[PDB]
């Protein structure tokens, strides 16, 4: 997250940690994702395209720091993960970019709610806000483009819908994105999210329930004049999340 506060689980308990464990044994960031029930975790599918072996993740719940441990958290192994079959990328653009973890702990159970730890609601289908709607975002991702290190500390901001027309101008990102997708960003392109983000949430007000508008899935740099974020827009995913749910 590029400006924005930062915060803490409370704030945005359905967040979820994802790390990948590698061979020489050390673990790494990998994704946000958001908390949709009690097993089940939603992601960006580009986070584990490289690496989509199950057993090397390790989801963590009520987790508001990178690399120590918060009080209350909770973690889990990958029992299933499920990539979205038509998966596809561009040099710039993930199409279909969403993604599944049935999370189960060692003991085979799933997230138990708390004060840091509770689900998001998903949207209905084809419902998203109108441009302009102000909506957040969460995420461990970098804070500055040119960061090598992630915060150790969550963060969020707000953004703004664009609409689709302002998004597929030639000077933004033309046919790249799609009606599967959803643009936002700051009017002064002074926030935004960035790489490590991926996967999180974009948190929007609907009726009058917090709601899992989109997931953030990429961008041509990041807080950049003139480039969005550009997130998988869920309210079109419905009966995907639904089928490999229920
Ligand atoms: N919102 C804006 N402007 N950008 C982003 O959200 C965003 N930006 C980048 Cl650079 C990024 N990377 C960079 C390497 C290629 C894809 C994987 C990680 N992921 C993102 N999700």
């Amino acid at each position: 997250i590029i400006g924005g506060e930062f915060t803490t689980i409370e704030n945005q308990p359905w967040f979820a940690a994802i790390y990948r464990r590698h061979r020489g044994g050390s673990v790494t960031y990998v994704c946000g994702g958001s908390l949709i029930s009690p097993c089940w975790v939603i992601s960006a599918t580009h986070c584990f395209i490289d690496y989509p072996k199950k057993e090397d993740y390790i989801v963590y719940l009520g987790r508001s720091r990178l690399n120590s441990n918060t009080q209350g958290e909770m973690k889990f192994e990958v029992e299933n993960l499920i990539l979205h079959k038509d998966y596809s990328a561009d040099t710039l653009a993930h199409h279909n970019d969403i993604a599944l973890l049935k999370i189960r702990s060692k003991e085979g159970r799933c997230a138990q709610p708390s004060r840091t730890i509770q689900t998001i609601a998903l949207p209905s289908m084809y419902n998203d806000p109108q441009f302009g709607t102000s909506c957040e975002i969460t995420g461990f991702g970098k804070e500055q483009s040119t960061d090598y290190l992630y915060p150790e500390q969550l963060k969020m901001t707000v953004v703004k819908l664009i609409s689709h027309r302002e998004c597929q101008q030639p000077h933004y990102y033309g046919s790249e994105v799609t009606t599967k997708m959803l643009c936002a960003a700051d009017p002064q392109w002074k926030t935004d999210s960035c790489q490590g983000d991926s996967g999180g949430p974009l948190v929007c007000s609907l009726q009058g329930r917090m709601t899992l508008t989109g997931i953030v899935s990429w961008g041509r740099g990041c807080a950049l004049k003139d480039k969005p974020g550009v997130y998988t827009r869920v309210s079109h995913f419905l009966p995907w999340i639904r089928s490999h749910t229920k």
